[PDB]
């Protein structure tokens, strides 16, 4: 489907200022002036490091721009120079790492449950596409408005995430669905700790033996047993045990109804 993924021309969009840089590429916020179209659309420009044929590389920004959920983001431009630059809505509120961590005092039981049912159906979208993200977590959490999240950076693989990725994916380097569920619950953790590091002042070479011993992330003290149980089950050894994204949906659905049940917040 050609005209879901617009090409853009070097004019049509302006970097108006940066949202931020680092080892893949630094991000614009900037102005979508499209050819005859008298608006100014504030956008988000990703400017990839300077590097793969195009073709190839339109080839997977086609399924970029392909996708149709309110939890994914979706590519609306790309603009094929010297570098790869992707363009996308403006989310205001940046990540959802960093969300948390500046509104921590302010974040409630139904803010956090309802973020994690949006997390999980924006997977569970991504697997019906036969899509594995291989990078989930808080910091790949966009959030357009306070109770209005999506996921982002999903796809972009076409150092390493240690401390998300599941032990098949560290040993055997294997990346599933079920690989994703494991980031999904650090993801989880990531977010009931209102954005603590995941095995914090713990190297990444031993990430692999931690988990091979049966130490997991600790329990938030905020998360009650029924919460916790399910961010366990998705650290499980038996990736075929692990929750599907489906589930995930139901069980954090019916924990938001009633919040207070499951996370006691001060
Ligand atoms: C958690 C910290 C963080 O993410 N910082 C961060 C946030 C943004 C940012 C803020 N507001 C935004 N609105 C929209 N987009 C972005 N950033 C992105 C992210 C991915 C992008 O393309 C990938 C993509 C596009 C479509 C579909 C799937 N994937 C684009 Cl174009 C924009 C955003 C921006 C930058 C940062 O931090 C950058 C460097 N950090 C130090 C890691
Ligand atoms: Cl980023
Ligand atoms: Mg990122």
């Amino acid at each position: 489907n050609q005209a879901l993924l617009r090409i853009l021309k070097e004019t049509e969009f302006k970097k108006i200022k940066v949202l931020g840089s680092g080892a893949f590429g630094t991000v614009y916020k900037g102005l979508w002036i499209p050819e005859g179209e008298k608006v100014k659309i504030p956008v988000a420009i990703k400017e990839l490091r300077e590097a793969k044929a195009n073709k190839e590389i339109l080839d997977e920004a086609y399924v970029m721009a392909s996708v149709d959920n309110p939890h994914v983001c979706r590519l609306l431009g790309i603009c094929l120079t010297s570098t790869v630059q992707l363009i996308m809505q403006l989310m205001p509120f940046g990540c959802l790492l960093d969300y948390v961590r500046e509104h921590k005092d302010n974040i409630g039981s139904q803010y956090l449950l309802n973020w994690c049912v949006q997390i999980a159906k924006g997977m569970n979208y991504l697997e019906d596409r036969r899509l594995v993200h291989r990078d989930l977590a808080a910091r790949n959490v966009l959030v357009k408005t306070p109770q209005h999240v999506k996921i982002t950076d999903f796809g972009l693989a076409k150092k390493v995430p240690i401390k998300w990725m599941a032990l098949e994916s560290i040993l055997h380097r294997i990346y599933t669905h079920q690989s994703d569920v494991w980031s999904y619950g650090v993801t989880v953790w990531e977010l009931m700790t209102f954005g603590s590091k995941p095995y914090d002042g713990i190297p990444a070479s031993e990430i692999s033996s931690i988990l091979e011993k049966g130490e997991r992330l600790p329990q938030p003290p905020i998360c009650t047993i029924d919460v916790y149980m399910i961010m366990r089950k998705c650290w499980m050894i038996d990736a075929d045990s692990r929750p599907k994204f489906r589930e995930l949906i139901i069980e954090f659905s019916k924990m938001a109804r009633d919040p207070q049940r499951y996370l006691v917040i001060q």
